[PDB]
């Protein structure tokens, strides 16, 4: 399964092993804001002090 993490360009990445979903989170930086990371997944994150996680199961999902 491949999919995503830098986004600017699209251009991805294939998983690595342990790695069978997929994330991304963002940050409560601006009214409005610009996310954080992203990359593929496999529990499902714990969201933060200050952010947010979302995670998928499928390609370029997150």
């Amino acid at each position: 399964l491949k999919c995503h993490n830098t986004q600017l360009p699209f251009i991805y990445k294939t998983c690595p092993e342990g790695k069978n979903l997929c994330f991304k989170a963002t940050l409560k930086k601006f009214p409005l804001k610009f996310p954080v990371k992203r990359g593929c997944a496999d529990n499902c994150p714990k969201n933060s002090a200050l952010l947010k996680y979302v995670c998928c199961s499928t390609d370029k999902c997150n």
